[PDB]
């Protein structure tokens, strides 16, 4: 059963290592795996602007480097904890690790990718 | 630089590539210029654009877990051999690594400057 | 908008399409604001990551062109059947088009706006 | 074909001033010569997601593919002032893939070969 607030906690601590000198918003995220294990990353800008990795990409590529699994919830939130809904093509990123019932955190309540991502 | 850990440590997370696209499983680990190393493992997708390379999970990995620069890189194909990061990964890695990172590469490393001229 | 004429643009650039990796080839053409028809087909490479979409080369040929918003896309697969983009891609049409542009679809087209809610 | 630089680099000068570039601000065009003779061309195209940023390469790459196909010869990239960029990583290796080790690629001194700037790709 979901703990948002550790969820919100964990994308928040990771944010602090956001490599984002271009933009300077760092964002943070955090998933539940469905073991029960949480995986995290931070946004990671380049001089190159399309090689920039979002903190969904770090979540992703830790989910599969500690195992695998299937995503269960995501927070992401901005430097200041403020919840931020993932972009498009992190939609499609998680789409494939959690499919529509994976829940996003928002501050009115949790949206399931499947309203964020119609017909995927 | 210990390599024979680091591609034993390739070798590790290359069990979770998630690559049934390409069936091409990678796995990737670096040396952080603090001792400590990071890992990934290539995440292939439906939409073949998105697809993120072992590298982008070792770029990810090294600031999830507090940034620094890298000094070491090695990664691995199915078969143990070592690969050379694609383009795209060379560029990511000069960001955090500049042109004196090594790369595993057969007979003996090679500087990510040589890999990537005039950045 | 003509969208029969859309159709068989995105239809004929198909043909140019390079996807020799998942031998998916896609077309697409969108109408800008200023009534010309902009195109593009699907770009794989070895390193998949690096494969760009139909609606990249739309983006590209639209700026390429001179500019303007997107108001009407076709995507068509090698049957000639409507495809719905990416969600990369949605994200890139949004960029260029908001949440009215029309994305072609059986039955009837869909908004943009509600292929990627909280834009 | 014998390939026009001065072409080349004039095309990609006016593809630059349709560069959507207003996170950066670092305006860039392209233009590649065809071993059709005919030239595409490009310019890059940026997003508010940073990592869906488009280069002008990729703007070539597509045209190329748009207009029928066939291999890359000679590329020229420039900035907003006109002077040779050379392509990023992610480009070298896109190239390579329509133009192998021999395609040239406008510079300062005289053009560079693309299998030189991306070894053992
Ligand atoms: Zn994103
Ligand atoms: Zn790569
Ligand atoms: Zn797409
Ligand atoms: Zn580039």
């Amino acid at each position: 059963d979901i703990d948002w607030k550790q969820l919100r906690d964990k994308a928040t601590q990771v944010a602090a290592g956001a490599y984002a000198p271009y933009s300077r918003f760092p964002v943070g995220a955090a998933a539940l795996v469905d073991d029960g294990r949480v995986v995290t990353g931070c946004n990671v800008e380049n001089v190159s602007y399309g090689l920039a990795l979002c903190a969904e990409c770090g979540v992703v590529c830790a989910l599969h480097a500690t195992g695998g699994g299937r995503l269960v919830a995501l927070a992401c939130v901005d430097g200041r904890g403020a919840p931020l809904m993932p972009c498009g093509r992190c939609r499609q990123l998680l789409f494939e690790h959690g499919g529509p019932e994976l829940l996003v955190d928002h501050l009115a309540g949790p949206r399931r990718l499947g309203d964020l991502l119609p017909e995927p």
